[PDB]
């Protein structure tokens, strides 16, 4: 693997970590692991980029590249839930 690869467990519109170090200007990727019992859908406004994650399944989700910058994200489809960040630099 020559891809940094990092992992978000999404649980009931919870995300853990809430906050995440990412490298900018690099291809990465995200295990997007949803233990919770409803759909999750990763959602960024900034980025422009959602992934839903059906309950009790896993995807891995490719950022291609991140200007330096922080990027919040959260569940779409669990609103109120952990407010949540890429923090790339
Ligand atoms: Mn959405
Ligand atoms: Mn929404």
């Amino acid at each position: 693997a020559e891809e940094p690869t990092f992992r978000l467990e999404f649980k009931d519109g919870v995300i853990t970590p809430d906050r995440l170090e990412v490298p900018a200007n690099t291809r990465f990727r995200i295990e997007l692991v949803n233990t919770g019992s409803m759909p999750a859908e990763f959602e960024s406004l900034e980025l422009r980029k959602e992934k839903v994650i059906a309950a009790q399944s896993e995807t891995v989700m490719v950022i291609r590249t991140l200007d330096p910058g922080e990027y919040p994200f959260f569940d779409d489809f669990h609103p109120g839930g952990t407010p949540a960040i890429l923090i790339a630099k």
